[PDB]
């Protein structure tokens, strides 16, 4: 195959090498892919190789039907919220996401655990069910080790209508251990119940050249911490009854990862065989159990979290400084965020649909109320020009206007008020039809002809666009694919079909 | 690793071919070209080839000194308005640009009328001063050769004093069945032929040429009507008017002959690369008068007056140019019916005809730009060229469409003819223009950000206002409007024009905003 190299000059500043036969020339990949900032590899396949270009390796959600209120959440049951290196762990007191997304410290970031709750709610909806293993009952219906110095007996709990284990062991002791093993789930749940302080540990055979970790949950407030192959999380006093529910993947990997930064450190760390579980001070047990997935048990947990965290202005308060950029005011702890409040109402709305506790709808109908201010009197609304109202993400001075937070915002409305019904749903509806107008109004500022921008502080701050990166730009098509399916609006399908073109590499047409 | 084809698989839907060495995969500029809308070529050097690759097409003009109404109009010494094909001609009775750009009939379009004016009084700035070549003045300098007139059987020719403009002049008596009395030129070199003239009555003024077309001799016609333009075989025909008052014709032989031989049904001239390499000699038929014989290199100023003359002529009771061609400028526009205004013809005009007032403090000059103004203050419902982009920034429409359509360039020219008019007027006159100046660079400021697209320009805001894509700008317009900015960055010291020319110009070699 004849060729011939060829110097190739780059817009008259750099030359490349490439190749050439006859009137074709052939530009190396490593360029191409620099350049205009593209994707693609060679794949091998039996007795065939192919190289494989990509415009982006990022993909739009398959909707399989219309988008309604109990289903899935848009495109969630694809999200993993607690891998995001963001994600500090799952808090042992409040069983949610504490994030740290913008400092190191470690906070409750609202949107992170609706987010939590959103894609285990839609993850329910769609995996195979779990296999759960039962270990301890306590009935009628062992392999616990009782070192000296401990007892364990059966007991009758007429507060909970059934029996339970009481160990009694001194924290000095080994503790009382029931073996488990188990080599393919590791969602290990529990009732607990502490007469005194304690530890409930369970040791792990790791992929970490078979060494053992042990997580203690330890029956305080104490921050995360992990020393040699120790890891403990502080669940509080559990001195009532509750349901522990400890993903031992997620808090292995987060434990080991363990930073200072505001990102775990990458672990390839896996547990391979539950082992056994040790208990130690003075408590009660029951209803030992090692299942697949819990994802309900997540859903209720972000669920609960939001409904103990509402202020009285109906808001999940923001309890961290947010620096948007230069030129935008610096967000004073107790911002709201449009995002957190439409994501937590469509996660309480789906938490009222399936329990019919009104305790949930209650929740989401005071949700509305930040919606209703502007961002310097503690709201979220902004006005486009004087004419169209919107719901921000930050609401930051000057106002931010950022797309996909807003497309949120709506959705959440959506939810509530095909939920509450025509009378408690007004302010609800009336939130959204203002809004979807300001949204088709203003959609056209967002298309670059070749991708979407993020926000509008080009406009707002006399700077550069604010460029959607591919993965945010797939999350604008996935909000408006969703709304497509409730609102027939022509725009919504035009603006889908063409910011779908836009990740295959089309263009808006020059004149 | 040896040189292999390898198949590409492009987005998962086609496969192109191309080449692997090891782990470097090479592909096909054919499709490079085409998917990511750039541009290359081979170019041939002594014994060694190139392939050079370009992201963009236009080049921004290089800007030598801060911009001042009386200087060169931004880049327009580099336009050529004559060769484009949508001028159909020089009008022998107007001097300036018949246009065909949106029917094939021939209007005078203001815009190009305007933008012949200010390339020429642009070129008079930068050009080297035109070879002027005097054939016949009449008076005693003639008294050594050129005599060189052939006055046949039934011809006539004297000198004669002329008081209506203190000189002699040459008095012709040819009747137009007779081959007319001839002045031998033989120019090799220049090819803008011009004259003083007055007919008693009907005739023509006719110039021979020698062209590249196998040394043929072609004839072009100047006659005393106002049949516009024909063309049989050898022979050009101009109606250049009754000519029955002295006046001086102006005609650019290169184009005249090039616009004939070229003449066309359609919207756009034939190419032709026919040219004049000799102005043999020139035939006069009728009863007149000729004085000032010149063959010159080139007559920027002719041409320059010749606009602003058109420009004062022509403008309306509203101080507008109409254009009186319908224009249709997209699917949810409103049609634009004869007799609309635009704010390019407006501020175009205004900056050729502050131009003419400066140079010759004839406050006719002035006085029609200081009517252009007046259709920036009405809307464009009211036949003005306003629109206000929600309710708060005024601006001045390239085309006053229903909806408002906020093209850029367009506007950009609005506002450098009010500059022109607002430094040349006093503070007096000057007042409406300096408003409307000081109003409409708050809203560029403002508004500019809506036509970036973190790679590129936006022409207009018809994606906002119709709900549809963006009409992306081609490159030829983005230079346009760095050309702008660029401009207004010297006489507006704003950071934003600075900052937007600096990132505009990255777009040209494929830098990008930077994605979140
Ligand atoms: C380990 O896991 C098991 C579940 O497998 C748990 O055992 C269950 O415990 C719950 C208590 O939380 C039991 O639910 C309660 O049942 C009580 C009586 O039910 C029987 O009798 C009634 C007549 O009253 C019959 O109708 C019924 O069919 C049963 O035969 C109720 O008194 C409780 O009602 C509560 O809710 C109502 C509102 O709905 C309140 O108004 C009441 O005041 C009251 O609070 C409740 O329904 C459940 O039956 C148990 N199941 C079994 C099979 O034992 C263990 O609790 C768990 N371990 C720990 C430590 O939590
Ligand atoms: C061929 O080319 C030659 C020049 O190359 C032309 O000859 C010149 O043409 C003009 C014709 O008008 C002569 O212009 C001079 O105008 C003076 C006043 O005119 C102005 O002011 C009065 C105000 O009352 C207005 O009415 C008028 O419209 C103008 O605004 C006259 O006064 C001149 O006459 C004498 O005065 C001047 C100084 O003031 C003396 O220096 C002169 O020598 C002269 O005696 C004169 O009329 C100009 O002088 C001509 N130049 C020469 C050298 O002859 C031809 O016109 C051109 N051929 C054709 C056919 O156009
Ligand atoms: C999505 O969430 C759904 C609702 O939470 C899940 O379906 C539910 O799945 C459970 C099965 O784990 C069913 O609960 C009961 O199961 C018992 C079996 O006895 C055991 O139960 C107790 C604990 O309560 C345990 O301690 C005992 O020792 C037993 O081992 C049945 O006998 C009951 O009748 C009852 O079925 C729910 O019924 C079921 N609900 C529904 C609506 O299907 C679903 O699996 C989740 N899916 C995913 C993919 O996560
Ligand atoms: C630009 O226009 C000026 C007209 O002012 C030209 O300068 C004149 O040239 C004529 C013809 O040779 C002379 O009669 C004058 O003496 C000149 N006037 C001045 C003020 O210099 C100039 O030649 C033109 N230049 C170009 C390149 O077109
Ligand atoms: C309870 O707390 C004390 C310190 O406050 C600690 O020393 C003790 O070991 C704890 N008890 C158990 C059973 O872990
Ligand atoms: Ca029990
Ligand atoms: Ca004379
Ligand atoms: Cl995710
Ligand atoms: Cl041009």
């Amino acid at each position: 195959l004849k060729y011939e190299e060829i110097d190739c000059l780059i817009n008259d500043e750099h030359t490349i090498k490439g190749r050439r036969e006859g009137n074709e020339v052939f530009l190396p990949f490593t360029w191409v892919e620099k350049y205009f900032d593209v994707y693609g590899k060679v794949v091998q396949y039996d007795g065939y190789d192919r190289f494989e270009f990509s415009h982006s390796y990022s993909k739009v959600y398959a909707q399989r039907a219309p988008y309604h209120p109990d289903g899935v959440f848009m495109s969630f049951e694809g999200y993993n919220v607690e891998v995001r290196d963001r994600v500090k762990c799952i808090s042992g007191v409040e069983g949610v996401p504490l994030s740290t997304q913008w400092g190191p410290q470690g906070y409750f970031y609202p949107i992170q655990i609706a987010q939590y709750g959103l894609s285990h709610y839609s993850k329910n909806l769609t995996e195979k069910p779990p296999h759960i293993e039962v270990y301890e009952t306590a009935e009628d219906r062992n392999d616990w080790t009782v070192p000296k110095g401990c007892f364990m007996a059966n007991v009758a709990d007429k507060s909970r209508f059934t029996n339970v284990k009481q160990f009694i062991a001194p924290e000095t002791s080994e503790g009382v251990s029931l073996q488990l093993g188990n080599t393919k789930d590791f969602i290990i749940s529990f009732d607990l119940k502490f007469l005194t302080n304690g530890s409930v540990s369970v040791v792990l055979e790791t992929t970490e050249k078979n060494q053992l970790f042990t997580i203690h949950y330890v029956s305080n407030a104490q921050l995360i911490a992990f020393k040699e192959r120790d890891i403990y999380y502080g669940i509080g006093p559990r001195t009532s009854w509750s349901t522990v529910t400890r993903d031992l993947v997620t808090d292995l990997r987060k434990g080991v990862g363990l930073s200072n930064t505001k990102a775990v450190k990458p672990t390839k760390i896996m547990p391979k065989k539950v082992v056994r579980l040790i208990a130690k001070g003075k408590g009660f047990l029951d209803n030992i159990t090692i299942s697949t997935t819990a994802h309900m048990a997540a859903f209720f947990a972000a669920s609960d979290w939001l409904v103990r965290n509402q202020d009285e202005k109906g808001g999940w308060p923001i309890m961290v400084t947010r620096k948007l950029g230069e030129g935008f005011k610096s967000l004073e702890p107790g911002w709201y965020s449009a995002m957190a409040q439409g994501q937590a109402i469509s996660t309480l709305v789906r938490a009222y649909l399936l329990t019919k506790d009104h305790i949930f709808l209650n929740s989401a109908l005071r949700a509305t109320a930040p919606y209703k201010f502007l961002s310097e009197q503690h709201g979220v609304k902004a006005v486009f020009m004087n004419k169209h109202d919107w719901y921000e993400e930050y609401p930051t001075t000057p106002s931010s206007f950022v797309l996909n937070g807003f497309m949120y915002s709506l959705i959440g409305l959506y939810d509530l008020k095909e939920t509450a019904g025509e009378k408690l749903g007004k302010e609800a509806r009336s939130l959204y039809e203002r809004g979807m107008e300001s949204l088709k109004a203003m959609l056209p500022l967002y298309d670059t002809g070749s991708g979407t921008i993020y926000d509008l502080r080009h406009f707002m701050l006399g700077i550069a666009p604010n460029l959607a990166r591919w993965d945010y730009h797939t999350t604008h098509i996935n909000q408006l694919q969703l709304l497509s399916t409730i609102d027939e609006s022509p725009v919504f399908k035009e603006f889908v079909k063409r910011w779908k073109s836009y990740l295959k590499g089309s263009r808006a047409k020059h004149n």
